[PDB]
């Protein structure tokens, strides 16, 4: 039952890492990424939330189509990738349309073939790789009720 | 003598059915169409207006090149798709650059070609084929006096 | 088992009707499509085939990613969209990339969801709609014993 | 130490000369050039400035990617394009990405080669040429010193 | 009555200068361009011709939608733009595609707009701006007629 | 004074690894990539060239804006990434466009930037990450001087 409006900020398949200024609603250019990486689904951030590094809370959606940066998309969780950077916790929220019955057969984490998740870990873990001062301490994949959970207390937090 | 801003939503040649929550001028994803189809003009709303349906008044603009979702471009009527669907009335303005003397040929809906019509009139006959509870009841071309007629209306319920 | 090799005219969402002049090789414009449509998924012939109309026998590549026209795609098939239109028999044999395990959950006809197949039918059904002198008699998908047949049976005629 | 945000209207390529409304922050569409021509570099204007015409400063920002109309890049300049033409004053300062290390060696006017300086010079000489009533009677490239008090000039009648 | 095929080298809108080496038919970057300028038109060369310089006669076909470089179109021809050059004489056959109703309307010269006219030959009196030791001495339009008889006599010229 | 001519399988930004069938000059797509990375640079081969594991000697070609798959482009070499991965030896020529002077600052590896050359190096230590059975033994840049003895010598076993 859970949706949400997710706010694209990076369309799948860019090396440009766009994002928006969340005190204005600008989208902005935050750099061209040092390694030769593409983010691998449509990237962005879910309204309304206050996530556990006190930024809002991030998204993948997956799409049959990319959007442009920052178009909105009603959407449902699957999943989520957890991480610990030098951010701090970095969470990754996994969507996919809400309300399309094209992706009803996608629930939970284990209805995304691991070639897509092990993708989807593989820019993360790498995408910095030539920028001085970064780590990653934890990433995995952890199931919807757990991304559900987060996505509740950063809804509750924002509200607070 | 008449003009007024076409907010773009959808290019030209999109399955992206972007869209604008008029609430807030942001730009949303409302469907990735379920047919094999594209728009077949740039796509979107005439500003400051309430049409006949209680929306704003659905325009197509004729361009050399396409324009990015949530563009503004001065527009004038040449033309009008009237259209009876689902939603109810659904007509579609359709319209060339405003103060551009590369369309001062193009002023009433028989300087459009018939191949041109036909294309978009199919367009919207059958993009919704491949989803439930849609269906077309009316599709006619009529003359840019009737599409002004709609639009002066549409000012004016706006303005009330 | 069954492997070979599609020379892709026509990636997904063209509405340039390329396609190769069989005779060089060249790939050709052969036509702008006359309806709003673009095709559904990468798009072209079998090499090495002499098909059942005394043409190369046709076929739909689903991809990640489109390619160019003219390049080559070892393929393996799934199924077959039979159809019957104004040319004779018009039949596509439906394929994914021959190899790649990340394809192997895709082995035939219903493993296809009925969006993709739908939407497939519905172009092959409507795009020359506003073609004068066209007609589709049959359209139906078959599973895949069906198309290694009908590959088998053009091989054959192809080295005859 | 100087460093700004611009808003590219114009991604390089574009013939759509796109855009900002100032007055409420949307994007036009002010044209499609009349010339067979396209933006030499990202392009829009510094935020938060008065300039000599007595509109935003423009500024031309180079990228290893363009961006997207409205997208805003902080960046630091390192030049300028002094101009007179129908407008009055039109300047267009010149600019790198601010804390890209990328972009070090590239401080001053002469550290941009003369073919990318005149390619520039010849896109804002001629691409009005076909436009009835443009001219330009200086166009001269000067330096970021020259730049700095531009932008320091227009920063101050903006606040004032 | 005449058309052609014609072999499209570059797109419309590329400033990569592609392409043919005519000895083996491969297409080759001759260059990326000096000036911020893109091919007006899809931009080749009729096949089977020696022309008024020694080299196949040039052609720019007219087109909803650019092909890809190496792509042939058959084409039929409205007029020509007549140019000397530095490399002699550079006549570039204006084309529309053959048999295809939707340009009956482009039967000469007369029949494009001066708009079009003008944006192409502004592309070619400009493009080689910053290169040395280029000149354009002559460039004006023709008509069918002149266009034909340059056509026919490289043909005869290719087979003699 | 060494040039050559690289023909271009993959360009820049590519995720789907073109390619040529060297028997017949056919662009094949071998492969969509497994990792979220894009080829960093143009790529492809040198043409008349059996290189050291008994394939045509790669190259990479350093270009304002990318070509298509099969385009030819006149180049010189500036350096050679060396290295040693399951294939054997897989050494990329480093190359600049031959007699465009706008190249000229481009001589030997030292005028590429260490930024740039990390990226390259990145792409071909991390893109077979998620593939089974791949490792890279040695990744390093050496010299024009290397480069162009790995040509000449791969030049002559091809005329061998």
């Amino acid at each position: 039952h859970m949706q949400f409006d997710v706010t694209i900020e990076i369309p799948k398949g860019q090396r440009n890492k766009y994002e928006v200024d969340h005190e204005t609603g600008r989208v902005r250019l935050d750099r061209y990424l040092y390694t030769p990486m593409a983010y691998p689904t449509d990237y962005g951030f879910i309204e309304d939330t206050l996530g556990d590094d006190g930024d809002p809370l991030d998204a993948l959606v997956l799409l049959p189509q990319p959007v442009f940066p920052g178009v909105l998309v009603a959407a449902r969780p699957v999943g989520m990738f957890r991480m610990v950077d030098e951010h701090g916790g970095d969470d990754k929220v996994l969507c996919v349309p809400a309300g399309d019955p094209r992706w009803d057969h996608v629930q939970d984490i284990g209805d995304v073939p691991a070639f897509e998740l092990d993708a989807i870990k593989h820019f993360f873990v790498h995408y910095k790789d030539l920028e001085p001062g970064k780590f990653v301490k934890a990433a995995d994949w952890v199931d919807r009720a757990e991304a559900e959970a987060e996505v509740q207390r950063s809804v509750e937090r924002f509200k607070a």
